[PDB]
């Protein structure tokens, strides 16, 4: 591709006004062949952008003019206020009616769903140096964010579930090996790289150099996904194939909101009650968090409304141009009509309305801190679907469904101080063991426990409770519908869990009568459709596990401490066992 003449152009092209990059080629020699291996792959480099971006790093460069313009103003719209189209789940705790219609209407569109896993994003904000998908959603079962995703999609969807995981040259790798070791086997797995672009020293949109002297890289954003769909095949697109195959539905999630497994049925369903073509996934959204509103806009006057998530530093400024929340806040679990989706992709190629946020060093001088990079976001192909041929709206589901591990246990003590959520991993995992309860209870499995905290974390800021510790895996407890729960359990008021118990169940495992002081493993048949090791009269009392906080004094030298133990600040102690199998 890369032809010494076309490479000349290009750097003729980029030393012209409105482009002037000549900053990059300062000492060079007059021409290509002149040029040494180093500087002809500079230039490469530029040249080869053309296949990741639409217009290469010319119109890249144009692309940021034009967004540091933007973005030195007031965005504002002329119109904003509650979308029309939003409708309230009913609780995930009561087995209503309502609720059961809906879980079943839902799962069964499970079957026809294609997932979308957004896994790209860098994990050390965390204090985490592995990638995201690799945190265990509990560490009772040590299960991955991955593993859960997976499985849950494959008892779901079978075995040849269609499923997209979007990786970034940071977590690429290290993804396809904890696929290998997981032992993890899904045929139908795209795993779609994202490319990385150039960026800008300065607010005339030079282009950055890295230390090496390189052109500088940095992610475009989990906007990327949509392209990335758009032109992945299997001579045929990805998504002609998914339409071929009977596919009507497509839902995008996020990589350690374990709460999406919980609400995408729901959001199905009611996707299908109301027809809509895209469904955003929210919460009842508290003044202060950093979370999106879903609104409904008008950019200027006599625009069309569109419904779109938008940021809240931009709803206090826009409502200055002109009960928790009159606006939802979007999770970013993202649930759309298959065909609806496909139409927009065609048509846009993936590509949605592009922003830029450089971080400054001052108030002051135009000077950037470090150097900016265009992005885009996944929701803002919300953008492209018109109110006058598309429906877009909101469900709203309770917070607790909302679990996401996105803070270090220090952000989250500052969080907690403020009176905010510390969505960090001790209370991602006590969040988790508290849902299969309130679940479980649901069904009238009879759970008493105290409500008090059993560790401190963060030098003592705040408390978590993990006991008493119930985890099913897919093959036990199948979607996790409320009736999927009943089997399980099909005669509930005979199961009595301590809440001091730890109970874990793999397998076709059903369990009639229990009494459980202590922790207790059953494993039944891997095969789903195998006979069931049925579980009565069961009597199991031994030491059980505990949990304990890690002392601010940690040795370094022959601890079998890891980070995965630390971003917690607890350690459970699997102190005694019992194993049925069979
Ligand atoms: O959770 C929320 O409640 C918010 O999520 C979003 O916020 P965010 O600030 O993006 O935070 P963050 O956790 O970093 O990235 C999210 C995902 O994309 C992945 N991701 C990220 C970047 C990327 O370049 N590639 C990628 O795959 C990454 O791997 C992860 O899975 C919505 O925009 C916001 O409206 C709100 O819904």
């Amino acid at each position: 591709n890369p032809s010494n003449s076309n490479l000349q152009a290009l750097r003729e092209e980029l030393c012209t006004p409105g482009l002037d990059q000549g900053h990059l080629f300062e000492g060079w020699p007059e021409t290509v062949d002149e040029c040494n291996e180093r500087q002809i792959a500079l230039l490469t480099d530029l040249y080869m952008f053309s296949n990741m971006y639409p217009g290469g790093v010319a119109q890249y460069i144009r692309n940021g003019h034009e967004l540091l313009a933007r973005e030195s103003e007031e965005v504002d719209f002329a119109a904003l206020e509650m979308p029309p189209l939003i409708f309230e789940a009913p609780s995930l705790h009561r087995r209503t009616a309502e609720r059961t219609a809906l879980e079943n209407a839902g799962t069964a569109m499970l079957c026809k769903t294609v997932f979308v896993l957004v896994a790209g994003g860098l994990g050390e904000r965390l204090g985490y140096s592995s990638i995201k998908v690799s945190l265990p959603v509990e560490t009772a079962t040590n299960t991955t964010y991955l593993a859960y995703y997976l499985r849950w999609a494959q008892r779901v969807g079978g075995k040849e579930v269609p499923f997209v995981i979007m990786t970034s040259d940071d977590t690429h790798d290290r993804t396809l090996q904890l696929l290998r070791e997981l032992q993890l086997e899904v045929p139908n797995l795209h795993v779609l790289k994202q490319g990385q672009v150039f960026c800008f020293a300065d607010s005339a949109a030079h282009l950055a150099l890295d230390e090496t002297g390189k052109l500088l890289r940095k992610p475009h954003g989990h906007g990327d996904v949509h392209s990335l769909i758009y032109n992945a095949t299997v001579a045929q697109p990805l998504v002609n194939d998914w339409l071929a195959a009977g596919y009507e539905s497509i839902v995008f999630i996020q990589d350690t909101n374990a709460g999406a497994t919980i609400t995408i049925p729901i959001s199905l369903a009611l996707s299908a009650e109301h027809s809509l073509d895209m469904n955003f996934t929210c919460i009842p959204r508290v003044p202060k968090e950093p979370i999106g509103l879903l609104c409904r806009t008008k950019k200027n006057s006599g625009d069309p409304w569109l419904v779109a998530n938008v940021e809240y530093n931009v709803f206090a400024e826009v409502s200055r141009a002109l009960g928790f929340s009159p606006f939802p806040g979007s999770v970013n679990t993202l649930v759309f009509k298959l065909s609806s989706y496909v139409d927009r992709l065609r048509e846009s190629h993936g590509i949605v309305p592009e922003f830029i946020n450089p971080k400054y060093s001052d108030e002051t001088r135009r000077s950037f801190k470090k150097p900016a990079r265009i992005e885009s976001l996944m929701q803002d192909i919300a953008l492209l679907f018109s109110e006058d041929d598309y429906r877009v709206g909101g469900t709203v589901f309770e917070r607790f469904s909302y679990q996401p591990v996105k803070n270090s246990l220090e952000e989250a003590a500052g969080l907690v101080a403020q009176g905010n959520g510390a969505y960090c991993a001790a209370t991602g995992e006590a969040a988790f063991y508290e849902l299969q309860r309130r679940r479980l209870k649901a069904i009238g499995l009879p759970l008493f426990y105290s409500s008090q905290p059993e560790v401190t974390v963060a030098k003592d800021a705040f408390g978590v409770r993990l006991f008493p510790i119930i985890v099913l895996d897919t093959v036990c407890a199948s979607s996790g519908s409320l009736d999927d729960l009943a089997r399980v359990f099909p005669t509930p008021e005979k199961v009595h869990i301590d809440q001091h118990s730890t109970l874990i169940v793999e397998g076709r495992v059903i369990i009639e009568s229990l009494e459980l002081y202590g922790a207790l493993t059953i494993r039944g048949p891997t095969d789903s459709m195998a006979l069931p090791h049925v579980v009565r009269n069961a009597v199991v009392r031994n030491a059980g596990w505990s949990v304990h906080a890690i002392l601010s004094l940690c040795a370094g030298r022959d601890s079998r401490l890891s980070e995965v133990d630390r971003i917690r600040g607890f350690v459970l102690k699997k102190t005694a066992m019992a194993v049925m199998d069979c």
